[PDB]
DNA sequence: CCCGTGAGTCCG
DNA sequence: CGGACTACGGG
């Protein structure tokens, strides 16, 4: 009972469904790291999901400094390589915009989200394997969009039409992976990946809870004011705590 | 060398850009230096036999000058007569067809190279001398039309495509300037002006980076006495001298 | 070409 | 409510 080999499954079938799709219009670059940094995003899963988890962190989408050029999700590259202890290579999406070009370990940039959710994870935890006994991290959709300038877009910023496909495909998946983790609780980081969640497994009657913590990002200043304080709290609340050690 | 490592650095140049692809407005693309490598290597290794101390360097080339003979700025009739270049040119795999590749068969010339060359002619009387101390280059190698085959300069393309390329074209210009020994570049026009000063103060090198105005006939200052300013142009900033 | 007047993005 | 940076059209 590893749940990695099918992990990787639901995510190469779900890439398969999404090579298929094809976006418009303020959508032109589209990166899926799940392809290109696909060799240290097995050996994350590989290291980390060696065993079948009670609890999901689920992310929205790649962003373009963490999981874009590292494949692990919420991947900010130094406490990646330092932390998880996760090496790859990395090679190069087959459109790149300039601005947004993947480094992937020789990326100058901190993806400030990233190092702010592994930081605490870091130190509530001490080593990787107490995090990963029961928990593991995933996100909804591993594709990345960008408009003609580089601005990133969200799922969300997407019209209609496309994203409605995209989120019905990405939410079956999320299904698949969350029945082979085995997970009895779902922590959405950010609303949209909470109720996003709720929305999928209560839409296929799956019987587990569904919470949410802040999201670290720093767009939104509460969270610039003491997010790992106020997460601390929330994942109190939830019971979790006893979890990671 | 300079001559060899100044090729070697033209074709590691080539092979980043064999990668890149375009699209959009860019239609077609022709690279001289592989269509018409052997005219452009005949230049390099005659004229690029020393070190240098000045470095002309233009934008890109024209449809009718470097896009037919493989020397920058080289409208046919300079070329085979002053500089006496001539060379084996073949074709880019995919014309657009009002512009199709001729090599020194091209019955337009370049307004452009042939002002250019035409000056420095009239200046220094033998190639030699012009360059004893010089030589000329240009920042890009490709060419660029639109579906209708109009010219895209690389000021004219879409941001995105522009930068990676200019940012390849760059680096390159770097390595170039590092085996010349030039201490002196002179971009010919604000654009390669203004593109070389950021692109060697970044590395930190050894240079100044001055210009002159651009002889394309677009530029409307350039029709009445281009000869005549650039000949002013080039007494400031001092090389009347080394042309002899 | 060469320049001027100006919109999109970022400010973690 | 700003400041700095860095597509297109007329000459
Ligand atoms: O800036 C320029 N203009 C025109 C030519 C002609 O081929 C060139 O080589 N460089
Ligand atoms: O003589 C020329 N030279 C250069 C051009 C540029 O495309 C032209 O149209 N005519």
């Amino acid at each position: 009972e590893s749940p990695a080999d099918s992990f990787l499954k639901v995510e190469l079938e779900l890439n398969l469904k999404l090579s298929n799709l094809v976006f418009q219009d303020p959508v032109q670059y589209v990166y899926n790291p799940l392809v290109y940094a696909w060799a240290p995003h097995e050996n994350y899963v590989q290291t980390y999901c060696k065993s079948k988890k009670e609890v999901l962190f689920l992310g929205m989408n790649p962003g373009p400094f963490g999981m874009a050029q590292t494949g692990v999700p919420f991947g900010e590259v130094n406490h990646v390589r330092d932390w998880l202890q996760i090496e790859g290579p990395v090679s190069k999406p087959e459109v790149e915009h300039p601005k947004r070009r993947i480094r992937g370990f020789e990326c100058p940039q901190s993806e400030v989200s990233g190092a702010r959710f592994w930081s605490l994870f870091k130190s509530l935890c001490g080593q990787p394997e107490t995090f990963f006994k029961h928990c593991f991290v995933h996100n909804h959709c591993p594709l990345i969009f960008m408009n003609h300038s580089g601005k990133n877009l969200t799922p969300t910023d997407l019209p209609k039409a496309q994203r409605d496909t995209l989120l019905e495909i990405c939410d079956e998946a999320l299904c698949q992976a969350v029945r082979v983790l085995g997970v009895k609780l779902v922590i959405g980081v950010g609303r949209f990946s909470e109720q996003r969640a709720r929305k999928a497994l209560m839409a296929e009657g799956i019987d587990v809870t569904v919470k949410g913590i802040m999201h670290p990002s720093p767009r939104n200043p509460q969270a610039n004011k003491g997010w790992e304080g106020i997460v601390r709290g929330q994942l109190l609340e939830l019971g979790v705590l006893s979890l990671l050690t």
